[PDB]
Order: C-alpha cells, then structure tokens, then sequence
C-alpha cells in the first residue's frame, strides 16, 4: 500500500536482530503533509532472514491490541525485493531509553502501570499461541507518558498445535541474560519462558536502567567477569540451577521482588500466568493509590 518513492528518510531509530528501524515521512502528495512512520528493514536480505521477516510481518498484522505497536502496511521495490514493514511511529522511543532519561519523575505507581500494560499485551499474545522470546525494555515502546506497547516481534514464533513449547536455536548471539534455564539448556521456548523473561523486564524497570544494575552486569559479576565465550552460558546455567538470582533493586518493595522471584522459578509449570501477574500488579497498584 506504501510506495517506496514517497518514503522520505529522516533518521535511524534503532537496530535490532538482522535489520534496523528508520524514521520516515510518507509524503505521497510531496507537500510535507504526510504522517511520520516507522519503517523496519533487513540489513541484508538472506532468504532465511526474508521468510522470517515475512512471518514477522504476518504476525504483527494479525495483532490488534492497545499495548501492541500498530501495523500500517508493507512496501517493496523491484518486483518484490527490499521488503519493508511500515508501523506507527511512537514519539518517545523505547521504554529503556525513556525510563533512563526521566527516572527522577517516574514513580513506582507509574512503573506498575507500564508493568500491567505489558502483561495484558503478553496475555493477548498467548491467546494466539505466540511466543515472543525477546521480552526486554529495549523492545518496549512508549506512545505517551501513560501508555507503552510491545514494539518488536522479530523472534516471535507460533506454537505447534500439538505441543506447548517451541524448540529453536538461532545461529548468532542470543539474549541469554533474559533466557529461562530450559531455554539455555534445551532451547525450549514457551509461555512460561516468556514469563521468566517478563520477570527480568520487571527487574529492569525497578533498576531504572542504572549503569551497574543491568542483568548482564549483575550476572557476569556473580559468575565472575573471568568467564570467556561459551563458558559464560555454561556458568549461567549452573548459577540458575543453584537458585542464583538477580538481586532486589534499590527501593523495590518486597512484594514486587517476590513477583520477580516467582517468575524466576526453575520449575516451568510453577511459574504464574500473565493473567495472575496482571491481577497481583493491579491490586498492588490500587493499594498504593
Ligand atoms: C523495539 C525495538 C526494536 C527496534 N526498534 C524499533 C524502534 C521504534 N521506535 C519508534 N520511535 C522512536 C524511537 C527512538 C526515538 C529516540 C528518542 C531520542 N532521539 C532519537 C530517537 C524516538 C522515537 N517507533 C517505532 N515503531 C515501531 C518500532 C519503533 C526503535 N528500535
């Protein structure tokens, strides 16, 4: 629906897995009246990354939720080359950068509002049997001060109709400090592994994205910064199996930290559901108000 000749590049917004996102104005009338949009592209169009990108486009197009970034259309050139995903532009950027900049004027009640919106969006994904596999504050976008949206689905997979997990091992670098143990050991991804990752997102929010408090920084210090290459994931696996966890962030209440630790259960089946997470968060949020 979007013609490439009317997409005017403005600036780069971010770079994720196998591609980037650009700020563009779609100005078909060429009179500077078109809306600003976000455009995702692949940095190199391999036929494996292309079909993964086409599956990502179909996944986002089928999601309609207040806390999921809105799909707008597609755009390609020469026949069907240079596929581009057109999304709504969210003016405040990623939640990670937003929280780090406004940390002094974002209180705990506001964090729980973001936490509850992420949970409702994740529950919506579960009803479609989608596994996000990449939940992190860098992948959450801020529409305004009162609303956030899950903003990237490059690693999202559809569950098989006969199983409740999806096995996959991507060649490259994986966000192992957000990964559930069964994802590190067996490459199994499920709703329960998304719940593990959500607990790390909750940890991120209450550290206010502080320098030395990031999950990679805390985990690499616990296993020792001595560890090299593949012995990092080996020592991370052993640390989690012995119930080594991220510490409680400064100023985080006990009831909020216990939600994280309950999300960080080695027993896959004992982790809470996203509906129960939204319930406990909402009731805590109401008690504070
Ligand atoms: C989710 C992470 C995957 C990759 N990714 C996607 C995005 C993204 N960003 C935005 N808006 C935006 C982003 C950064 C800034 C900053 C602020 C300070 N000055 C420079 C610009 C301002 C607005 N809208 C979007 N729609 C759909 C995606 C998307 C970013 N990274």
């Amino acid at each position: 629906q979007f013609e490439e000749r009317h997409l005017k590049f403005l600036q780069q917004l971010g770079k994720g897995n196998f591609g980037s996102v650009e700020m563009c104005r779609y100005d078909p009338l060429q009179d500077n009246t078109g809306e600003v949009v976000a455009v995702k592209k692949l940095q190199h169009s391999t036929e494996e990354h292309l079909r993964d990108f086409e599956r990502e486009i179909e996944i986002l197009k089928s999601l309609q939720h207040d806390n999921i970034v809105k799909y707008k259309g597609v755009c390609y050139s020469a026949g069907r080359r240079n596929l581009k995903l057109i999304m709504e532009y969210l003016p405040y950027g990623s939640l990670r950068d937003y929280l780090q900049k406004h940390k002094e004027r974002i209180d705990h009640i506001k964090l729980l509002q973001y936490t509850s919106q992420i949970c409702k969006g994740m529950e919506y994904l579960g009803t479609k049997r989608y596994i996000h596999r990449d939940l992190a504050t860098r992948n959450i976008l801020v529409e305004n001060e009162n609303r956030v949206k899950i903003g990237d689905f490059g690693l999202t997979k559809v569950l098989p109709q006969d199983k409740e997990y999806y096995k996959v091992k991507e060649p490259g670098e994986s966000p192992i400090f957000w990964y559930a143990p069964e994802s590190l050991t067996e490459s199994k991804f499920s709703v329960a592994s998304d719940v593990w990752s959500f607990g790390v997102v909750l940890y991120e929010l209450f550290t206010y994205i502080e320098k030395s408090k990031s999950p990679p920084a805390e985990f690499m210090r616990m296993i020792g910064n001595d560890k090299q290459g593949q012995m990092i994931v080996f020592h991370l696996i052993e640390l989690l199996k012995n119930n080594g966890r991220l510490p409680r962030p400064d100023g985080c209440p006990d009831e909020i930290y216990m939600i994280m630790t309950e999300c960080w259960n080695n027993n896959v089946n004992q982790r809470p559901s996203f509906r129960d997470l939204a319930l406990r968060v909402d009731q805590i949020r109401d008690n504070m108000a």
